């Protein structure tokens, strides 16, 4: 994964350790 600011998805949240909303980190 990566970190803040990563483009993720909540549901597929791709972030290691954060959040993931409106397509980010």
């Amino acid at each position: 994964c990566k970190g803040k600011g990563a483009k993720c998805s909540r549901l597929m949240y791709d972030c290691c350790t954060g959040s993931c909303r409106s397509g980010k980190c």
